[PDB]
């Protein structure tokens, strides 16, 4: 991480988390290299088999407290949603209740 900075100090080191007792599939690793320039809909990609997800499961990933459309970058959210001084933090839940 340290050394994937000064490498690739232009790339987004995001950092992956689960919701408070989440219940989507197992994860091998919690931490994606992905440019700034990958949209949300790629990234989106890279997770849902991490997720051990398919076909329709549920699935949602909150970062910062948001939850906006695949219309972004992961990029971009890096002054958004940063979090830690060095890297961001992003993570996902399989719920979806309806507000009342």
């Amino acid at each position: 991480g340290e050394k994937i900075r000064k490498k690739y100090p232009d790339r987004v080191p995001v950092i992956v988390e689960k919701a408070p007792k989440a219940r989507i599939g197992d994860l091998d690793k919690k931490k994606y290299l992905v440019p700034s320039d990958l949209t949300v809909g790629q990234f989106y990609f890279l997770i849902r088999k991490r997720i051990h997800l398919r076909a329709e499961d549920a699935l949602f990933f909150f970062v910062n407290n948001v939850i906006p459309p695949t219309s972004a970058t992961m990029g971009q959210l890096y002054q958004e949603h940063h979090e830690e001084d060095f890297f961001l933090y992003i993570a996902y839940s399989d719920e979806s209740v309806y507000g009342l």
